[PDB]
């Protein structure tokens, strides 16, 4: 699209409509973009000394990108609630994007006095990496997505990436991608950039919780017909004499019943409690946390494989890195106290996946014989096994929406671990930069790189609309399901509202599983 | 319809489907019908002495009728919840009824031993009073409607009615309707009786609560332009000297602001509190309760005109007869203690209708002058006034569904007072009786009325399906609405479930207003 | 895991109940749940037919495969038969793998 200077390049679309089966969440926000790295690509690396587990090598670019991989960039409390309360599941189908009403300003810091003014002509160029030839950054839970609250103006993030490294230094194989080596489209004012995408058949996120659970799944009333090993030894006057007898598992017997499927896999996490007291006093934050390691650098295992966060009656506990944790609007960056964060809870799964903090089961160790007692041992890490079945990490309104499946020789069940939809070809990276403006050059020629540009930034609005599909409920469940509600009682502030000084804020994390489906 | 003896006259339909705009609740239950008044019509009257406010005269009939004027005869907790959580409103549209698989048994109490057996031939006759020529009983909150819970078998109520009376005695004008003077259709087994109805344009029951309220309705930011009387007298050195000055109502001024509409009407009720303590000790149950009176008999004013049950912070109180009160499954018939009942609460209205227990406003009494102070007085009964606006009593799952608008020269806004839909021509009364079976007659003729019949009753199932329309939500409300949920925490029994001895039970009354619409 | 075929949508559950039969009710009305029914049960036959597909053998295996046979020698009772008092009985569990395919 194209037009004039006194012509709005696009209108403001920010609705949300439900169609019974679909529902489209349109949404627009105003943004701003500075000139990063003063227009140059800069090489960047870990700090020489820095622990090995923390080295790196890569580049930062003068390019800034766009991102809305956060559910709340599309759903509004209320809306989300609608969804989350009457749908067995849902998934994204297609999207449409558009930047417009772009405007380029140029600040002038003459002595003690700045003065911003329109640089009409100068441009901002955009380009979408629709061929995925660029290090996909999104999906890395970074923060600089869209504001949950419309009215909020925002700054565009700067693109940076990482290649290979042998400590703080580069290794040859590492590649250096240059963003100008693409065909950016250049916008001036009166210019807009639209583009549209279509998702790929993915599974509806399961937005329901299970009423039955693996173990308790058969019918009480009837005993099976298969037998199991009831007792081993037997009374012989005073002493026992080994004599194995078997029984037919019934209701009273349950624990012993024969089955057909196994809980999901696991990778044991340390348990910490919301109650300061209980927790051993010391620094096992890193030392005790569950991790894995590549090329000799141990990394953390955050968002551990999807597994319930606490047994019955222990909402007080949680994994050291088995859950998602968001900050309460305002919460500072580092070492903030428990009271400043919102920890997610995944009890809803208990029913199928193991509890993060407790071992999977316990396999037998030795082979018993008359002169040898029967061994056994608990298992803290069980990789996928036939017959296992499980549930993936719920979603949360202010959580990630999707993530790119890495291009590898092999993947195994790609639901992104941080939760979300695992996409092979996700929404392409959208980039934006401000074509430089060489400030006054010298009369006599010089072949040096230009270094003195006009100080200036850009701004303008952006809009994103997405169509989601739904799987409606359908249970013959007689008694009421659970629903997500807002507290009745009076409060000094409404949830998901602007305070007295107009600061919007999300009180709690809102999950997705409320409706109840049987297993 | 018709067929044979070994042929099911109908199948069992008991589903419930939602179509986005409609939703059909089908429902079938098994029933039983005895032979009332041993087959005769009996004249009936108050007990000679009995307080005048309690006299009456009328008849009881050998006929039993059918009734489902209770929302839970169609909605199942869950279902109801669906409705109640995502709909600005709804109303009934049409219905279809069918009796079938009728079966007539005949008990034999030979000495110390009864023995029931099939009286194949004998019949049960049904007939619907589709011309409303019979005293419409339904709508009178009687109890003998359908079981909320399907699996429950039930007994059919007996038809009785009331005419005029001058104390315990009849007055001529009083009519005596005879049920045989209709054309009953006679069913034998293999016979079924279907019939269908269509409702009449009625208003969707408002199933939402108001976010604004009459008083607080204008915009804070701006002061009006109309002036009101700020002060009357004025400082004159030591003494005041009358000097009326006026102000322009603003935010701080609010109470004084000029408006455009008035709260609904009222009829003051006594306030009682759920807290035994507070309540004055004595018997003002009748003496103090709000009532009205015709032909010299004071009757009670139950379900008073629709008006909020308590101001902010007083959920502890309520009208003496301004609310609906249901029994907790089991609760005996008389003088049962507060702990045995469930009292409905209509706070949701506060916003438009007056509070039941507190006066409407206060009008001025006298005309003031120098030598006369300004009078004023509170008003406890305000009949409809121009500009008044209000809300009708909510509904409740186990509440009435509708009621017949009395045939009179004049009605005023017919939403039935007990709540529900006010119908001009409601679902016709359906009646049923068992054609008598003269037990062995004497060889020699006698012209006396037959008095010795075969002892026998009937049974068989009945089905009712109804189509309801809906008005879906649609508010730009950002923050979450309130929804109806079931408690998370463990409990010895699930709500709306059968206990250990299979006794279904409704824990609490469930209203209808949860979703929030602005005023 | 107990072995068998894993089905996503298996043969639907089939249910059956006997519509109750309220035994003699009282002349005067009562809104209580009916509790006195006619004592009675049902009976009748049921039939199930199923079509199974097969994958026939096909090995160039020269020497004889193993097969499932019934013992030659005399016995007081035939296997999978009714005893003297007509009580059918399955002597042993019979598997499925007998024919031999290469890996």
């Amino acid at each position: 699209g194209a037009d004039g200077v006194g012509n709005s390049s696009g209108n403001w679309h920010c609705d949300s409509t439900w169609m019974g089966d679909r529902v489209i969440t349109t949404s627009t926000r105003t943004w701003a973009l500075p000139t990063y790295n003063n227009h140059l690509y800069k090489q960047i690396s870990s700090q020489s000394g820095a622990s090995n587990d923390n080295h790196y090598f890569g580049y930062s670019t003068p390019w800034g990108y766009f991102d809305f991989n956060r559910f709340h960039c599309h759903f509004s409390p209320r809306d989300w609630q609608r969804l989350i309360n009457n749908n067995w599941g849902f998934r994204p189908k297609r999207l449409n994007f558009k930047l417009f009403n772009i405007q380029v300003k140029e600040v002038t810091q003459n002595d003690g006095t700045t003065t911003i003014a329109n640089n009409l002509t100068s441009t901002v160029q955009v380009f979408t990496d629709s061929e995925y030839q660029l290090p996909y950054v999104l999906g890395s839970a970074h923060q600089g997505c869209l504001p949950p609250f419309p009215a909020d103006v925002f700054m565009v993030p700067q693109y940076g990436y990482l290649t290979l490294n042998n400590g703080s230094q580069a290794v040859g194989r590492s590649s250096f991608y240059c963003l100008e080596y693409f065909p950016s489209q250049m916008l001036r004012t009166g210019n807009n950039f639209t583009f549209s995408y279509t998702f790929e058949d993915v599974p509806f996120h399961s937005s329901y919780a299970h009423s039955q659970s693996l173990d308790r799944l058969m019918n009480p009333l009837i005993d099976q017909y298969l037998y199991y090993l009831s007792r081993t030894n037997t009374p012989s006057g005073t002493t026992t004499q080994s004599r194995l007898q078997f029984s037919q598992a019934g209701a009273s017997d349950i624990r012993d019943q024969s089955r057909n499927w196994l809980p999901g896999p696991c990778y044991r996490q340390q348990r910490v409690s919301k109650t300061s007291a209980d927790n051993n006093n010391s620094e096992y934050s890193w030392t005790g946390a569950t991790k894995y390691h590549l090329n000799g650098r141990d990394s953390l295992v955050n968002p551990g494989p999807a597994m319930a966060s606490h047994k019955d009656d222990e909402e007080k506990f949680f994994p050291q890195s088995g859950v998602l944790i968001f900050g309460k609007q305002g919460s500072e960056k580092t070492n903030v106290d428990i009271e400043k964060v919102m920890i997610t809870d995944e009890e809803e799964i208990r029913t199928t996946n193991p509890v993060a903090t407790e071992q999977y089961g316990s396999v037998s160790t030795n082979l018993q014989r008359g002169n040898r007692q029967a061994a056994t041992a608990d298992v803290n890490t069980q990789g996928v096994l036939p017959g296992m079945v499980w549930q993936d990490r719920d979603v949360y309104l202010q959580g990630p929406i999707w993530a790119k499946i890495p291009h590898t020789d092999g993947h195994f069940h790609p639901s992104p671990l941080m939760g979300g939809f695992g996409l092979k070809h996700p929404p392409p990276q959208i980039l934006i930069k401000n074509t430089p403006v060489p400030a006054n050059p010298s009369t006599t020629f010089s072949a040096a790189k230009f270094a003195s540009f006009i100080t200036q930034y850009s701004t303008g609005q952006v809009s994103v609309e997405i169509e989601w599909e739904l799987q409606k409920e359908n249970s013959k469940r007689w008694n009421p399901e659970i629903q997500y509600t807002s507290n009745y009682n009076k409060s000094v502030n409404v949830d998901f509202t602007v305070d007295t000084n107009g600061v919007y804020s999300e009180p709690r994390p809102i999950g997705t599983r409320y409706l109840t489906r049987n297993l």
